[PDB]
């Protein structure tokens, strides 16, 4: 697309907003940038020639714009932004800008849990085939920074927020891995509205890949994956495609059923994107996992300290707890900004004599109320760690799986996971 001479306004001075500033500058367009945060993180890195407005949205800028580029962290329902939409002013996000520019097939992945794992796996499968692949999006590397003429395949992790502002995505293969309650602070029409954002990923997708065990992943036919059913399903555990064994999961470094269905989803996408299955299976055997995703950061004196800081919603923490074997006591850390989630689905995991909860952050009290007689509540994760650490015995597990966003107290979930790992190494 061509932006020359257009009045471009970017909302968001984070990672996305900075990559858009550079995008436009490289195209001979100086945008203006605003953010409702008084001192947003990207303020320091903004080129000096770019006008910026912080502490609020600027309606004079918004109503004057030819194009508004909204970072995923601003709600389209923001009254300033709905006013501009009502005036007919075009509003896109960075993924939309990317789709207009990208000149290779895109594999697009969203879901409440499993997103980064499946995105990375497809990237590894591409690489195993010798394909020049760009991997980014919500996984952390702004998509516009992937744009490269030598690139042969793009693998995008996409959030519901990013999908809301995207209209030009025509994925070669698209999946919603699963839909579970998240971001309810951004969706006042609840689960179905959230689901509706995610369902945009299927629009104009050549192959849609659905979770046969999750009805909400299906369009209101798709290739399916599931546990007992699906085109890609599980059979010691085997990955199968239509009844034929393709991989004994003992070859995988990843474990857990939810990761075997992740592997199925990734293989489905890779097959649809045309990647050779043999090299795709190869990548499945090499991939060791992601940082902050059920990551053992210390195993010492018969205790494992596990960094699952990436568990920022209830479904993710369920995937940690569901089927979890612990020889002694599980010391479970929960806490942060729960984004108005119902935490009560976690209750069925917290029974018995071998569980201790340490709840912190903004929604610490609602987390501790899950089972009051086994729960401590502190203000911070550090206080919680120093509380639990004396109590830890050989055989125990210490699990940070906080079911919450970290934004109330931390820069991001990575920072939260790093601080846990330092304290584990200190106290363990
Ligand atoms: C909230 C969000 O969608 N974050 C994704 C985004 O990061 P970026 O730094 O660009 O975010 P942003 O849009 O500036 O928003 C960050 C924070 O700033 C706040 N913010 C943002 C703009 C504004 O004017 N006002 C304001 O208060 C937001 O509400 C949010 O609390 O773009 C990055 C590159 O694509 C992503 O990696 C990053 O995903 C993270 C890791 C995430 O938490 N995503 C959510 C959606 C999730 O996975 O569930």
């Amino acid at each position: 697309a061509d932006y020359q001479g257009k009045n471009v306004v970017i909302i968001g001075l984070g990672l996305t907003g900075l990559s858009c500033v550079d995008f436009f500058l490289a195209r001979g367009v100086t945008p203006r940038v605003m953010d409702t945060r008084m001192t947003p993180p990207g303020l320091d890195k903004l080129p000096e020639a770019v006008e910026r407005h912080t502490g609020s949205l600027n309606d004079e800028w918004l109503m004057a714009a030819d194009l508004i580029v909204a970072s995923p962290g601003i709600a389209l329902a923001h009254p300033s932004l709905s006013a501009a939409a009502d005036a007919g002013i075009e509003i896109v996000g960075d993924i939309e800008l990317f789709c207009r520019e990208a000149q290779a097939p895109i594999v697009a992945i969203t879901g409440s849990n499993g997103k980064s794992t499946v995105t990375t796996l497809v990237g590894e499968m591409a690489k195993a085939a010798g394909v020049n692949v760009g991997v980014g999006g919500n996984i952390g590397l702004p998509a516009l920074m992937l744009l490269d003429d030598e690139c042969e395949l793009y693998v995008l992790e996409l959030s519901s927020f990013q999908l809301e502002t995207t209209s030009s995505l025509q994925a070669v293969a698209a999946t919603i891995l699963n839909v579970t309650e998240d971001h309810m602070d951004r969706y006042p029409f609840g689960l179905q509205q959230y689901r509706a954002a995610k369902l945009r990923i299927y629009e104009n997708a050549k192959v849609c890949v659905v979770n046969a065990d999750d009805a909400l992943t299906m369009p209101i036919r798709c290739v399916s994956f599931g546990v007992n059913m699906g085109d890609y399903h599980l059979n010691e555990t085997w990955l199968r495609v239509k009844g034929e064994k393709v991989l004994n999961v003992k070859e995988m470094k990843l474990s857990g059923q939810h990761n075997y269905t992740n592997a199925l989803a990734a293989l489905a996408l890779a097959d649809a994107a045309g990647l050779p299955r043999a090299s795709s299976l190869k990548a499945l055997t090499t991939f060791t996992g992601l940082p902050h995703r059920f990551e053992v950061v210390l195993e010492h004196n018969g205790v494992r300290w596990i960094n699952d800081s990436k568990a920022t919603n209830v479904g993710s923490t369920e995937a940690a707890l569901n089927g979890l074997h612990v020889d002694g006591t599980l010391h479970l850390l929960l806490g942060g900004d729960g984004k108005s989630a119902d935490f009560s689905p976690l209750a069925r995991y917290l029974n018995g004599d071998n569980v201790r909860l340490y709840c912190f952050g903004r929604d610490g009290a609602q987390l501790a109320a899950l089972r009051p007689e086994v729960a401590e509540q502190t203000e911070t994760m550090e206080q919680a760690m120093r509380l639990l650490a004396p109590r830890v015995q050989p055989g125990d597990m210490v699990l940070l799986s906080p079911a919450c966003a970290s934004l109330d107290q931390f820069k991001n979930f990575e920072q939260r996971g790093n601080e846990f790992a330092r304290l584990a190494k200190e106290l363990g």
